[PDB]
């Protein structure tokens, strides 16, 4: 029996790698994906072999991530509950996609992940795992093992030679999320020094910095006149936005599984892209199209947040969003200053910006007012 | 014949006042509303009499503006095309509401306003005017007169004893908008020193300021523990927020009448209230209710923008938003710093947040059921 | 330990009554609700006492059913996936509501029901049970026991001496649903003679019958001039409509649990009420209000279908629907003829219809409206250059 | 100057043709489109010459109408205010399209139509024209002339020699609408003998008739096993459904321009197609996709009703609906009987229906977990209400 494990190299997945060998007497194949966590994925691939993996795979998926997940999601103008740019949500479908692919190539009947038994992550991983390969078997140790506490896990780890090292994290090219610990009290401001991807706004440059982003077809293709591949482009905007402390969010969100959770997110590059995209759309999109699109975005956002990426509903809405996005061509000019992003200019080859006279307006008014007058008259 | 005129005290409405008397051989009743334009409405009232009004009325409508228009709108989480807080839109229905009220009391058959014959304000004024009094007669001079140029209008003013004088503005308790002139080039950043209501972020305090806003029932009732009336509260948050340069928006918006226009808006108090409200809702509102509410907010925003305030659709939605907003009770703690507003804390008496009802096995069952239709889809695609 | 069982009186709930006693060795308070199944609930009550129940309650909830559940739902124009009028969905919440109330009075820690693990009902009972009393315990025998088939159950019943006997059904004041058995083949038409509430159109009167329904405030208050209570009014319309074979639906629906299911429903009075209301709304509701209401109807419908009646979302939407429904005051006239319902007329005290804007604006006005509405399209074409 | 007129062949457009000559002294190019009005369009074309047209064009547009307008609209499940299948609405865009095309080829400066100045049709004609040719000039005689009353127009007509004579009609392959006259009172039942496309339920066959419709990719492609082109298929279904009195609607609808209006519609083929399509969708469409599609249908419907066919919003929605419709492949079996259409069966090569999941991999215990997770927020809510 073989099992493909989503291995990140941490303590837990290392413990899980041992547990799987022991518990299922199976051969474990480790898979580590580089999606911009800023760690040396090769060190994880090696540590997996040291921990007992019968094979360790490590792939650079940054380009695929941005191009096939982040970009399509951004085209939809997806925002969860007013602020969340969904950094963790769009990433999971990618990992799971590869776990299933690898499992098929290696002839493995099962895949495994170390997402906890009470969070949303497990749902995200498995929803796409089941959607891509319906008969795959999933093993989620956090739902099957008996461990009573951390102390016992630490002890278990020491027993197996696994090296043991105030809040949880998750980082990738789109963002870094923080929760748990000091963050669990929604009335307590995040601690000083927690942020890693972005500079403290109070420590940001005293001079604002301008940046231009070009869109060709719904997708950003250049920064300050330099053409850049999808991953390279997000990276660049993370640097520029990060240096200024842009893209910070502090919310209490509604979980799909549990109840409410307090999360802090920094999405410098994506935050810039969000306003840059809308800046171009303000010249290129038709009014009614824009209004309909924005009324569908929230639905799309929750689908991504819940984990229904490879679900027919999300793909259906995507056809709509992509159709609209095809018109988004032009350049956005923004001004970055101490935590804030300001749209300062926009232009487009097919801008709709600058057919009737005043008498025309009077007629429009009269026709629009008719049902209101009748109603008023009827209220007698 | 009597005509009630929405008189602002400026050159154009003064010219309009003279124009109306002669053109219609009628007497004009001037009405000036104080909605926070930062002007002495009483001097406009006197100037009207001097300009020929048979009667001039000036009312302080700041409290009503915030209590009956701004708050109801904010409860709905209304935002037009991603950023516009509707500062100009919610103020028009209120002005027209009084014009029609005064016309009825004075026995006037018509009302008049000085909105341009080609813009959006005209629609706002008239849609509410007709909705409140179907038989009212509306006279929009800009759509009716023969003036062919600005210069001709000045000569007319000078001939009638009416005193004469980069972009145009509109200010009230919620915001100040800027449009036209140099702002007409969507690629050009607004000129230095244009903002009046908010300090430039570059000149804002080096020290961040924390502010707490209490919501009792969907509406903000206190700032930093101090109970404030609707207008006094909006005012207070404009002062606090303005000092930090909070609430600046630069957008090209879609108009109801013509095409697009580049507008710049500064809404310090409203911006703080926007995030504060959502902060309290994050603990008080149910997930499914929040999601449904946010999907209707845009529709509501466009109704307000287009001018359908006293319209049955807006009121039906308002019934929904008010039902939801009733649960928004609690306090939001925000941090202000150089142009930005950061939510740093929130609490509530009936918070649904328990940082802690089901076990791991439960989650697996949930996954299986949620995944069924997807698995069936996959097998069918073979 | 005490368990309150939603007891209907059939073989399954009877077996469950025995099973609960042997399995949990607790007292079982049986509860049978009269919601219009055309069944004598006292029989079930007594049959429950015989079967072992330590106590049996039988309540007449017809008026409550129609008044506090069917009516509010109808005000919203609720229709699931094009044709389902939610006959079974709005009933469950009512029952669950009483199960929890009873358990609270009897000091019972749990409630039980005989809905299967494959359906929506289990969700409806439980979602409302937990929403009304979070600490309640729910026992669903179909999900816990070992019976591997009909046969095993029949024997088990006889072992405990319990009376024993194509498709199964569910009936109440709103409709009768048929499902399973021969109905599982979506290509196969329901067998002839299956329907019970409606007469076969082929046997319906040769002369059309006209019926008038008065709505006062979003709810129907009279039929053909006779004022009738909510439950009484639904009954009358079932008789009138059933006679003509009105309201038959045959659909493959999507269950909340994940799979498709072939269902057949007959909702005579509801189908008449459905059209009667829209007919009155056509004169009393503003255009924009109507268009918004119709786009929200489907969401409300799935909420009810899934079991989220006592959920904040449904109640939030209800405030909107009730607000709009408040204006639905007037009368609808419909013609019933062999399975069909045709709206032939409608009137209302505050109708917005004036046969004069057809027989506050002129020709010139329309021209202007057209120019303003066309501007963005012309600019689009121009820019497409 | 040249003016391309949407000439229907009737009294009004005949008067208009004269009015255009006499008022604008323009060369009038008449255009009649056969979209299935059941009128020998060629007659109209000759009559236009007899009336003064310097050129008369008649085109058979049945196929284009169904394939490029009716089908795309049905693909979206478009229903205006619960009952209107938009028979008149989807036709206008097609006509205006040709009006504009003929104007360019003929080098004509303006186009004209005879929709009244009080209705929605004028909007439909013009939104389309302006959408395809922004520089086009439009002449709407009803909004420009001094005529007041049919008595007066009949005089002008007689004067010029144009032949002269309870409700107004409008027919095409999709339906026939009736409005005005004795129909204006919302409380009055329509008059016996009005309907033309459908047999009266009471006079319909005594035995029910079954019909099957196959959909391949969102569109109907065959009836009772016979492949049929878009126009021929609608025709066949009008014949079959008509004989049984199917597809009659009687509503008071909300107008875009006027206030409210009482309309009666008969759409036999369309009504069958509507229930057939949903029958095939019940097996081929995913639950969440269906629920989402149905919530958007009403918006698409008012877009069509208001005349925004060639508008960016409608085409954007169309992309959503076409994406969804692509999966609708299968056959629906319907029972026609005295005015009604009953769905009695449906099958599909890629049906998502699995009997094994409903009959007695799916594990009953999974439902409990599903239930508990779904119930959490409700329990917390109750507990907090304490
Ligand atoms: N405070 C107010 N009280 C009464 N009417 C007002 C007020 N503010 C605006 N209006 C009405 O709205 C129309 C004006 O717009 P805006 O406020 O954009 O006008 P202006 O051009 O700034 O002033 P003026 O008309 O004096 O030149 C006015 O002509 C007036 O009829
Ligand atoms: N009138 C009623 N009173 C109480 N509970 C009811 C009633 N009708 C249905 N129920 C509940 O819903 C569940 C039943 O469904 P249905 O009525 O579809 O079941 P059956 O399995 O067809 O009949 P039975 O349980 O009587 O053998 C029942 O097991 C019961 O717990
Ligand atoms: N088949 C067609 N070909 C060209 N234009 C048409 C056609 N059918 C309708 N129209 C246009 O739509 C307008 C008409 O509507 P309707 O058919 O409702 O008009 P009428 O005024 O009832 O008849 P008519 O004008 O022909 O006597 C017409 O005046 C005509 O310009
Ligand atoms: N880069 C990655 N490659 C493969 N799987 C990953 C990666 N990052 C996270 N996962 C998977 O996602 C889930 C984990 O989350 P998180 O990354 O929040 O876990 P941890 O518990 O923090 O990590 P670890 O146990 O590996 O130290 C499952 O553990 C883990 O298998």
């Amino acid at each position: 029996m073989k099992i493909v494990l989503a291995y990140s190299g941490g303590l837990d997945t290392s413990i899980i790698l041992k547990w799987l060998k022991e518990t299922y007497r199976a051969e474990v194949i480790a898979f580590t994906a580089d999606i911009g966590q800023g760690e040396e994925v090769e060190e994880a691939r090696e540590k997996a072999l040291r921990t007992g993996a019968s094979k360790a795979i490590a792939l650079d998926l940054k380009e695929e991530f941005v191009r096939d997940f982040v970009f399509p999601m951004m085209r939809a103008g997806a925002v969860y509950e007013g602020y969340y740019l969904l950094g963790t949500s769009i990433a999971r479908p990618l990992i799971a996609k590869h776990l299933v692919r690898i499992a098929e190539e290696e002839g493995a009947e099962a895949i495994a992940h170390g997402a906890t038994g009470k969070g949303n992550d497990q749902v995200r991983f498995e929803l796409t795992a089941y959607a891509l390969k319906p008969d795959i078997k999933v093993i989620a140790p956090w739902r099957e093992w008996s461990f009573q506490g951390r102390k016992e896990m630490i002890a278990y780890a020491e027993a197996h030679g696994i090296p043991v090292p105030p809040y949880s994290m998750d980082a990738n090219l789109l963002h870094i999320s923080y929760e748990g610990g000091v963050l669990e009290d929604p009335w307590a401001e995040p601690p000083k020094g927690m942020f890693r991807m972005t500079q403290d706004p109070e420590e940001a440059p005293d001079a604002p910095e301008y940046v231009e982003v070009e869109f060709f077809e719904g997708d950003p293709v250049a920064v300050n006149g330099e053409r850049l591949s999808p991953a390279a482009l997000l990276q660049r905007l993370n640097e520029i936005g990060g240096r200024h402390g842009v893209g910070r969010v502090d919310i209490v969100e509604n979980r799909f599984v549990g109840m409410k959770s307090r999360g802090v997110y920094e999405t410098p590059g994506g935050t810039i892209l969000y306003h840059a995209r809308r800046a171009v759309e303000s010249l290129t999109l038709d009014r009614e199209v824009l209004h309909q699109r924005d009324m569908l975005s929230p639905k799309y956002a929750e689908l991504v947040y819940y984990g229904f990426w490879y679900a027919p509903e999300r793909e259906a809405l995507q056809a709509y969003f992509d159709h609209v996005a095809r018109s988004v061509t032009g350049v956005a000019r923004l001004k970055l200053y101490k935590g804030n992003v300001y749209v300062v200019g926009r232009k487009a080859p097919k801008s709709l910006y600058r057919g009737y006279d005043q008498k025309d307006a009077e007629g429009f008014i009269k026709i629009q007012a008719l049902r209101l007058r009748v109603r008023a008259l009827v209220e007698r």
